[PDB]
């Protein structure tokens, strides 16, 4: 750490602090997360530091003297750009750009069976050349329960990649509407916030639902919303996309793979982000 120069803290993720900060030697800024240490803990995070893609925020350093996580330098983060865009909105382009490089992501670090588990803006870390980035990827095998996908909240044990997907459809709305699709604030009030917008899920939509852990026959049973209603400003492509991610049954719910292949992405481009750093 006598090689570290803490500049600012730049967050307070789930499992530690993260600062940017200067390397004395190299000159590098980077930021570095102080992990909240087991030999299982250090063998999955050194494998991690081999998942590179251009849309995964690289992993330079894993020091571990108690763990320290030395990640690449971005400039912001999505969930401060949404805000800052609040007034306008972000372009409907910008966002089918971040929507296609996530999806890119996610595409490659689950055929690496490796998932995120927790995405959500915050984690999320733009450029100013237009990229996006996947930030605390591999790290999970106030909280936030806004993007949880309802098999999790479920008490799913042995849940999938399509988590990643649920979160990513949740956050794919939320940059469309600048308003959280699903604001929960416990357990049961996120779900039951998703059930209100997609319906109480049964055995038609969900087969297998009504076995799962936590699942209650007392649940209240709300009708399906359009998704005219829930996404006014996104054209059909975009809705039949967010719907195919928003699946109920996580073997249903669109993989990353095809999700790329959507008729959505025929138009996509790169446009560089208005960023006031
Ligand atoms: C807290 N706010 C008020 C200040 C920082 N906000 S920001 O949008 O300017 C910002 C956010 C994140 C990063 C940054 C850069 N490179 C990174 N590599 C990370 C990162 O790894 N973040 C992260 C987030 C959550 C959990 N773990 C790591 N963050 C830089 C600027």
């Amino acid at each position: 750490m006598e090689n570290f120069q803490k500049v600012e803290k730049i967050g307070e993720g789930t499992y530690g602090v993260v600062y940017k900060a200067r390397n004395k030697l190299t000159g590098e800024v980077v930021a570095l997360k102080k992990i909240r240490v087991p030999s299982t803990a250090i063998r999955e995070i050194s494998l991690l530091k081999e998942l590179n893609h251009p849309n995964i925020v690289k992993l330079l350093d894993v020091i571990h003297t108690k763990l320290y996580l030395v990640f690449e330098f971005l400039h912001q983060d999505l969930k401060k750009f949404m805000d800052a865009s609040a007034l306008t909105g972000i372009p409907l382009p910008l966002i089918k750009s971040y929507l296609f490089q996530l999806l890119q992501g996610l595409a490659f670090c689950h055929s690496h069976r490796v998932l995120h588990r927790d995405l959500k803006p915050q984690n999320l870390l733009i450029n100013t050349e237009g990229a996006i980035k996947l930030a605390d990827f591999g790290l999970a095998r106030v909280v936030t329960l806004w993007y949880r996908a309802p098999e999790i909240l479920l008490g799913c044990k042995y849940y999938s990649t399509a988590v990643d997907i649920w979160s990513l459809g949740c956050i794919f709305a939320e940059m469309v509407t600048r308003r959280a699709l699903f604001p929960g604030d416990s357990e049961i009030d996120q779900l039951f916030r998703i059930f209100r917008t997609l319906g109480t899920p049964d055995e038609v939509v969900w087969p297998g639902v009504t076995s799962m852990p936590d699942y209650k026959p007392s649940f209240p049973k709300w009708a399906r919303q359009d998704f005219s209603k829930v996404v006014p400003p996104l054209d059909e492509d975009g809705r039949s996309l967010l719907s195919q991610m928003l699946h109920y049954d996580p073997n249903k719910r669109i993989s990353a793979k095809a999700a790329l292949a959507h008729p959505f992405f025929q138009d996509v481009t790169k446009p560089v982000p208005h960023l006031r750093l």
